[PDB]
């Protein structure tokens, strides 16, 4: 198990990275957002329409995770991004998904409004995931390294850890 | 179902790779399949998606 590059915060370039956040996770008291996936907003005025992919050069088998922002109205989606209608389509030897992101009236939680639905696949060692979205989207940064063998659960306890076998 | 004996059916759907091969095969852009009995009731939208090649 290891944390790997994908594709860094800086290779966006058509689209603006850096103030992706919202009022709701606090890093060191100042606005911040999950540090192991991007949240992508407009640049200028205008959204281009992403087309990225990612063959597996290692050996080992990987995850990916992924999501879509939910806005809480079509006032929102114009603010953000600057389409109507957006698709966000993820391909790969197995999967095939097509997902289009639900408006609706919320209640609010820790602040925000609408909702935040992630998603998850297995890369084979040699394979390529290939994404496609016209906005609504929030790219992995980082993803796992995954060595499966045998398995086991989640055991619900209080204790810390005390140094025996 | 004239046949007495019960019986079950098959069917499915093609995805294409773009948009290009959409009106290549075909000559609609929006597509649907929809099939309908006593219980079953689908509406089948094909998704448009870059992939990886198999076979
Ligand atoms: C994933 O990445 C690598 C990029 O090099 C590909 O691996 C080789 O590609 C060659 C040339 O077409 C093929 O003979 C084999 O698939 C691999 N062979 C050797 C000798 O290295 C790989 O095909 C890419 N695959 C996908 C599905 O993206
Ligand atoms: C968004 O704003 C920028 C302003 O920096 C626009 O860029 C300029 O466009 C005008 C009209 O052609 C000219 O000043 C130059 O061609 C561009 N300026 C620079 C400094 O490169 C940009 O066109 C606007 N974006 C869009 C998509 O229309």
């Amino acid at each position: 198990f290891e944390k790997i590059q994908i594709i860094p915060k800086s290779s966006w370039s058509s689209h603006e990275a850096s103030l992706g956040v919202s009022s709701a996770c606090p890093y060191q008291g100042k606005s911040s957002f999950f540090r192991n996936v991007v949240w992508l907003i407009k640049k200028n005025s205008t959204y281009p329409t992403i087309k990225r992919s990612y063959n597996n050069t290692n050996q080992e088998d990987l995850l990916v995770l992924w999501g879509i922002h939910h806005p809480n109205d079509a006032a929102e989606q114009t603010k953000l991004y600057q389409n109507p209608t957006t698709y966000i389509s993820v391909g790969t030897s197995t999967l095939n998904q097509r997902l289009v992101p639900r408006i609706a009236t919320r209640s609010k939680v820790n602040g925000q409004s609408g909702r935040m639905e992630f998603f998850w696949t297995i890369l084979k060692p040699n394979d390529a995931i290939n994404f496609e979205s016209n906005g609504n989207f929030i790219a992995p940064e980082y993803a796992y390294k995954i060595v499966k063998k045998g398995d086991s659960t989640i055991m619900k306890s209080e204790l810390e850890y005390g140094n025996c076998n």
